[PDB]
């Protein structure tokens, strides 16, 4: 069939705590477009993307739109995500007041994840999912994927363990300990923290890489088997970075900072660096293959005020976050390219819809 | 201004490689149909002139010849399928000991089946189809106009279509007869338009239009070579990559005529693409109208895709692929804009111009 | 961005006002589309609107409140106003001794349109220029300050006729106002071009700067901070050097009446050039080049050069230069067209208005 048909589609969502409201707003717009284009209100993101990767709240989002419900359909529609944040956000980011330990005990977060995810396991995901985390015990990143588990049943973990882990940010939530089982029945232990610690606050390159590897044995992904980025369609969503005119710093003032001052901001800096670097790696690859337009990165580069914190679940801040999300749609994709993200996304939507159709026709 | 502009479409020759421009035109016509919410929209409704050489000329004849409803005989999306179905039968080795690679009997059969007895004067737009007369030793350009005085040039579309594609060593040159005013017989002995130097007929098309402007008020706007009012879409069938079937003087130093005849046509075809584009870019740029001229050409064909008579399933498929990939390639040097976007822009101009021209 | 002060400025030029009107029509449309509100009007986004001559008439029409307290006219109504009333405004009186037009019709329509509205009622800060031939000084009508000087709170039709009363074209205007003590205040005005502000861009910016000395609303550009200044300046075009332009050789044989016949077009063109030069200098010096958008046609030809040719054929050509100007690049070497730049400007205006209301 046409080149479009054989293409591999990937969606990636950055971490960012409540800032997940931003990519959620974008995904809401995208799923709506797809539903409108295919005249099917039942259309869900997972029906168009072969791979969906997420880190932190991006991972929670991934779990919700990829976990099968009783009807074997995505547990949640994109439009349900922001409301999830407004309703549970304040209870998830509710200060425990503990002298020692993190800012939040994470009890409520796990409660809700169990409530909605149930006992679903990653092998049941409706598409290939890639959810990141870092094991502070083995000192290695642990990437939960849907495929491959055939041999390693220890990685076929429960969605709520995976979801809590990917969002367990140091100093914010308690790292997570849960147990799984090997082939021989032996116990397999996990000691996980946020995927940002694993260097993948922006998991788009990790997602494409997982797909490339799968192509070594999954005929479905045979098309990008030899790193052919020309057949790769990638939508990568960020949760925004701090404006240089906001909470940013000079070497002069950082002189007298203590370790706690550095811990209070070091995470935001690496998240911003991850957004920059990952985008740099990908733009380099896609451009080198004259496929610049195959990769759409939707990111806000100028967050100000309360909006910068992944911690603020106040009514006023979540509302501002919805606003940056709505406004992002109105911003342009690049410089001297008047095209807005909204139009680019519509184009992306059309490609997803057409591909699904071609996959059906042939 | 837009409404005053003259629109021209030009398509290079290239045998089976016509699949590439066909692919591009399919994308273009679709855009126009979408833009004007009219699936009945055809290329000929937006171009005042359509020029073609070889399979580019066949393409021109098919989208310009009127059917029973007086509409373009074929939609752009029908061209590639025409190649996949008739291509293998057109380029079917006769295995004859003497003469061309193909007897061309099937090619003429299909051209007759599809164009019937239509005549060039019936074209839905101004058409420019090239050929070279080996007897008079001069190029013969078939045009929709000027026939008033010279009825000898109002030839049958299938004679014109076969002629423009009758490449030396590939198909037998074509002999057909026409009639003058006094009823006298007029003889043609034609071969491919590539031999006439117009493998890329874009400048020839523009020139025919300029001349028509000397007596056709419709073309009065480019009457004095005002390229500022010229909108031109020129489509190529690709050229061989320098890392593929290309050659060094060293190996060529000992070549005989056998080797040369195997490669000369492709070389001049590629040169025509380069030179014609150079002439045009020079003219448009000189009038600060660079964007008025869109040339869609693939400069790196490899493997089987360089051959103009390879109608194998696998090669036609690769040709459709270079066509689809060409759509996403950058228009130039460091112009990140892809041909796809440029064509969309061109489409919008065509659609806008047509509306104005109405009300 | 929400801190920024927005200013719109329109040059004079008689019927050539059709050009900037065409540009403003495109702009208001963009703003209406952007905010999904067909009721959106230019005055809702600009804190200051300055105009001279027909630029001043334009200003009066889009800033004068109607019965609903909304801009009396939508941008898209201006060009039609010219096509309908233009021929009657520029209708030669044939009165051997005096201006080419008696200006009666012009005042008639201005009175019919603006009613008894007074400047203090403008929906935004307006700046309309004129020159008083009796006091020998420019008279700038503004919506603010009138608290102390009620003599400047003149009727909009008096101000509008005045700003457009070009010497040799229309009769200067006389009208009376009243001071605090009730004493009579007389005006003897002619076109603002005579006051040298054929291009009132810098005058508008300056009025805003001064207002900033007492209006907290304009506190942000109080100390000449051009970084917080967003300015859209529209011209009515200048003659192409290949058209009705002249050599020293030929002008050596000119009479004084020959000079009077072309001197106004020369100074208008110079005003466009110089004012733009002053502003580009200031904005560039503050690394805010993009804060200032100047839309001007520099190559008018044929009938198009004349400010009083209201024939159907010429007004049509004017709509054409306006439409074509949209597709031209904004700066030498900078492919971006005015159309795209205006869209960008539109977006900024829309965004700023949102931020001004969101936190309110």
């Amino acid at each position: 069939m046409a080149q479009l048909g054989e293409m591999v589609t990937v969606l990636s969502i950055d971490g960012g705590g409540i800032r997940g409201i931003i990519p959620a707003t974008i995904l809401e717009f995208l799923e709506g477009q797809l539903q409108e284009m295919d005249n099917n209100a039942d259309a869900r993101l997972a029906d168009y993307f072969d791979v969906i990767g997420g880190t932190s709240t991006g991972g929670l989002l991934t779990a919700m739109i990829s976990t099968p419900n009783e009807n074997n359909r995505p547990f949640a529609a994109a439009k349900e995500i922001v409301p999830f944040y407004f309703e549970h956000g304040p209870q998830i980011f509710n200060p425990s007041g503990q002298i020692l330990g993190p800012k939040y005990d994470g009890k409520y977060l796990m409660q809700v994840l169990q409530e909605k995810l149930g006992e679903t396991r990653v092998h049941q995901a409706l598409t290939e999912v890639v959810i990141s985390s870092f094991d502070i015990k083995t000192n290695k990143p642990v990437i939960f994927t849907k495929s491959n588990l055939a041999n390693s049943p220890e990685l076929d973990a429960k969605m709520y363990d995976i979801s809590y882990s990917t969002a367990a940010a140091p100093t914010y939530f308690p790292p997570h300990y849960f147990v799984t089982n090997t082939s021989n029945g032996d116990e397999y232990e996990f000691n996980l923290v946020d995927g940002a610690v694993a260097t993948v606050a922006d998991p788009a390159l990790l997602s494409i890489s997982v797909a490339t590897r799968l192509a070594q044995k999954d005929p479905a992904f045979a098309s990008i088997r030899s790193l052919n980025y020309k057949k790769m369609l990638l939508l990568s969503l960020g949760t925004g970075t701090t404006s240089e005119f906001d909470k940013t710093y000079t070497a002069k003032e950082a002189a007298t900072w203590t370790a706690v001052h550095w811990m209070l901001v070091i995470q935001k800096m690496t998240d911003a660096a991850s957004s920059y670097m990952t985008d740099y790696y990908l733009s380099t690859a896609f451009q080198a293959l004259d496929s610049k337009n195959n990769y759409l990165r939707v990111q806000e580069n100028a967050l100000t005020g309360t909006t910068t914190e992944m911690d603020d679940a106040s009514e006023a801040n979540m509302e501002l976050l919805v606003q940056v999300g709505e406004n992002l749609l109105k911003k342009p994709v690049s410089e001297d390219n008047p095209e807005t993200y909204e139009e680019a996304l519509k184009r992306f939507a059309k490609l997803l819809s057409d591909r699904k159709k071609l996959r059906a026709n042939k």
